[PDB]
């Protein structure tokens, strides 16, 4: 009995993504897996990483340090509420699923916010307790990415360079670094642009994919992977 | 008679990244630039991408594209008042600088939003209009940004790679894409880590840099360079 986690940064549930996290949702409770969506805009997720997110009292009122704060209160049980629920949603997840348009060669902000705020030190590394040895170790990450250019922009030598440039600080910058085993990122290319037909298609190949996921690998999150 | 915006994503005025902030507009404003602070925490920066940047009627309100709808706001003027704040200052800008902590190989999620929101396409970019041919075309960028990890830890060999590797977003993906010449970056390493000593000698290398920061000739922005 597998646990996902989906969490999903998209505005509009009739989108590509939103297409591609139904999809998602629609084969992993069709195999009998446990499936929750953090569906980041209908929560409207705080992305801030501010004051707000310790209840109790400061480590140093008068100078504030996020990081040192934060992992104080995650051992004083004292960050945000909203906080706590990610963090329980992820520490039960087996595989966590992220789906999301591709932002500046990254995630949108208010998934930036997710990460910044829930992946806090205590709970999803600490130092030293990272990358292999990272607190979230055992679990599996997945990176679900819709982009604006063609892949042929997303070579060696088109205008953008390799897909695998923009992966590393999020696949191995965060997932690794919190200890994840990351599997093959599913990239859809330009779904703006491409057909009615090749839409669906690539809708069709992640559905497929999803239906023998458990029986992947994941990548070896290393900068060879990555750089060559 | 140049202009100078700083972009600056820090929650305290004390920390490291505000004197950072501080010794560059102290700096800026003796050599008799214009000089301008966007202090994103102060001013509760609005990260996530919504439906509320667009003021009044949608273009296509049945299904929301943030892209289309801000692209056509943009035109029609009908942006939010924060976003259009933003544009003005980049607009009359001939340097741009941000001043960051690094979190997870890329920028807080609060300027991450700043990227998002602002530099949307018509006034940043456009088709065609990217990278070099970019709106923002002879304009200067600079990260500044602050790390967690020491130099040493931040090479090819080491765990955490080159840190040029997570520049490449940034830089590349957003600043170049944009039109931006991109000045070299300016990582003041692990000063919670470093030495009084160390922290002073870090201060006093950027204030110096930024007295011939106009002389400074921008770096190849390159995969070689980045990956090479
Ligand atoms: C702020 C910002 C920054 C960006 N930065 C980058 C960047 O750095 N690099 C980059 O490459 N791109 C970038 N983009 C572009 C962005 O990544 C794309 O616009 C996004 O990935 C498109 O995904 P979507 O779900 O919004 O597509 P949609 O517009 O929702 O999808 C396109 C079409 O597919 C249709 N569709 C939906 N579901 C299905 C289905 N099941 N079958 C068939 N058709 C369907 C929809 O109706 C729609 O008409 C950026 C965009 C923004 C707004
Ligand atoms: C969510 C999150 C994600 C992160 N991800 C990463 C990551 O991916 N990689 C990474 O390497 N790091 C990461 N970090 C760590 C982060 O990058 C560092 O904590 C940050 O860059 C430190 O900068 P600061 O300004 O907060 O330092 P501060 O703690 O403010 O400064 C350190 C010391 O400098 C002193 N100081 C201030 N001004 C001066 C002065 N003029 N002269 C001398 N001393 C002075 C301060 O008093 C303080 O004692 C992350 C942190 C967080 C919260
Ligand atoms: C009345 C139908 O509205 C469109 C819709 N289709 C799906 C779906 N296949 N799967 C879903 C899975 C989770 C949440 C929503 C959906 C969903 N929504
Ligand atoms: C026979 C109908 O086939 C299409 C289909 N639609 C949905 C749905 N809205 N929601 C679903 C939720 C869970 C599992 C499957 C679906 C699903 N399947
Ligand atoms: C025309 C509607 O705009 C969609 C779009 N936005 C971006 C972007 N900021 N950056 C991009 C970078 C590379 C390729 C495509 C994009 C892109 N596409
Ligand atoms: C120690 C291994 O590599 C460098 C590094 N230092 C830090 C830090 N002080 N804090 C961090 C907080 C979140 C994420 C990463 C870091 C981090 N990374
Ligand atoms: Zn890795
Ligand atoms: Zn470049």
């Amino acid at each position: 009995g597998k646990k996902v986690l989906i969490v999903y940064a998209h505005q509009e549930p009739k989108s590509f993504n939103g297409s591609l996290k139904n999809v998602a949702v629609d084969e992993l409770s069709r195999q009998g897996c446990t499936v929750t969506v953090s569906d980041l805009y209908a929560m409207n997720l705080e992305p801030r990483a501010t004051d707000k997110d310790i209840t109790g009292t400061l480590s140093n009122p008068e100078v504030f340090n996020y990081g040192v704060e934060t992992h104080e209160a995650y051992k004083q049980r004292s960050l945000a509420s909203d906080i706590t629920d990610e963090q329980k949603k992820v520490r039960e997840a087996d595989l966590v699923i992220f789906q999301f348009p591709l932002y500046w060669f990254s995630v949108p902000a208010i998934l930036k916010g997710w990460m910044d705020r829930v992946l806090c030190q205590g709970f999803a590394f600490d130092i030293p307790g990272f990358y292999d040895s990272g607190l979230l170790q055992g679990k599996l990450a997945l990176l679900s990415v819709t982009t604006g250019g063609t892949a042929e922009m997303y070579t060696k030598t088109g205008v953008n360079g390799d897909s695998r440039y923009f992966l590393w600080p999020l696949q191995h910058g965060t997932l690794h670094f919190c200890g994840f085993k990351v599997l093959a990122p599913q990239i859809s290319f330009a779904p703006e642009i491409a057909s009615e037909e090749e839409r669906k298609g690539m809708v069709a190949a992640w559905s497929q994919r999803l239906q023998t996921i458990w029986k992947e690998e994941p990548i070896p999150c290393t900068a060879h992977w990555h750089f060559g």
